[PDB]
C-alpha cells in the first residue's frame, strides 16, 4: 500500500538527453544536479539511463555512478545495456544501489540469478518493455525493436524465479503518449508477480498516476513529464496523498521558505 514516486533520466556521455526547463539550476542539463534537485523536492527513487553509443560506455556510466553516489542519498538504479556480471557488479561496488537490466537478461536470465546471488534480489531490476501483438503482451529487446516471440505472463514469472527484485514495467504502446500509463497491462501482470512493479510510459497529469495505483503498481517512474515541467513532483505527491494513497510526504517541507533554520 506505500507507493513510490520515481525519476528517470536519460544520459548520454553524462548529459541529459533533451536537458530539463529548470532555470534554476547552474545547468539544467547536467544529471548529477538534476537528479540532487529532485531529491529535494521530493522523489523517491531516481534512474540514469545511459544511451552512450561508442566505446566509451562502460568508462562512462562508472563515472556517473561514482558522482551520483557523492551527491545524491536516495537510492538510484543504473540501466541502459548492462550486459553482464562484471559490468553490473562494477556499477554497484562503484556506489549504485540498484542494476537494471533488460535485453541481456532476456537473452541470459541466469544473469538475474548471478547478480542476486552476490548482491541480494534488492540490488537487481528488470526492465520488461512489452507491447500488443496480435492480442497478447509481447516482450521487445533492443530498445524496444526487437520482437523476441517471449509472451509477458512467462516472462514475469521467470523473472520472479531468477531472483529479480524488481520490475518496470514499461508499455511500449505507450511510448512518448500523455494519455495515462496502461493499466490494462499493469493489472493483467500484477497477479502473476509478488514482486513491485513500477509503471513506465504515458503519464500526462497526476491523475494518471492515481490510476496506476489503482491498478496495482507498487511505484509510478515518469521522465519528461517531470522534466519539462508538465507535473510539479510536490503537487503531485500532495495529490495523491489528499485521495487517499500513501505516499512519502513527512520526510519533505522545507519548500516555501519557513522563517530561517541555522
Amino acid at each position: 500500500l506505500a507507493k513510490r514516486i520515481d525519476a528517470a533520466l536519460i544520459v548520454k556521455d553524462g548529459r541529459v538527453v533533451e536537458g530539463s526547463n529548470f532555470e534554476n539550476l547552474r545547468d539544467s542539463g547536467d544529471p548529477v544536479e538534476l537528479g540532487k534537485f529532485y531529491s529535494e523536492i521530493g522523489i523517491d527513487e531516481l534512474s540514469f539511463w545511459d544511451i552512450t553509443a561508442s566505446v566509451e560506455k562502460r568508462k562512462t556510466m562508472l563515472e556517473l555512478v561514482e558522482k551520483v553516489a557523492e551527491q545524491i542519498d536516495i537510492p538510484f538504479t543504473v540501466g541502459g545495456g548492462i550486459h553482464d556480471f562484471e559490468t553490473a557488479s562494477e556499477l554497484i561496488l562503484r556506489g549504485a544501489d540498484k542494476v537494471e537490466i533488460n535485453t541481456a537478461a532476456v537473452e541470459n536470465p541466469s544473469l538475474i540469478t548471478q547478480i542476486a546471488q552476490t548482491f541480494g534480489s534488492q540490488a537487481v531490476v528488470v526492465y520488461i518493455a512489452a507491447k500488443r501483438v496480435d492480442g497478447e503482451f509481447m516482450v521487445f529487446t533492443y530498445s524496444g525493436t526487437k520482437n523476441t516471440g517471449i509472451l509477458l505472463r512467462d516472462w514475469v514469472v521467470e523473472v520472479e524465479k531468477r531472483g529479480a527484485g524488481e520490475i518496470v514495467l514499461g508499455s511500449i504502446d505507450r511510448l512518448g503518449t500523455k494519455s495515462g500509463y496502461d493499466t490494462e497491462m499493469i493489472r493483467f501482470v500484477r497477479p502473476l508477480t509478488t514482486l513491485p512493479i513500477i509503471a513506465h510510459r504515458g503519464a500526462g497529469k497526476m491523475e494518471h498516476f492515481l490510476e496506476a495505483f489503482l491498478a496495482g503498481a507498487d511505484a509510478a517512474k515518469a521522465d519528461s513529464v517531470f522534466h519539462f515541467r508538465e507535473i510539479d513532483v510536490r503537487e503531485l505527491k500532495e495529490y495523491l496523498k489528499k485521495h487517499g494513497v500513501n505516499v512519502r510526504l513527512e520526510g519533505l517541507g522545507s519548500l516555501e521558505h519557513h522563517h530561517h533554520h541555522h
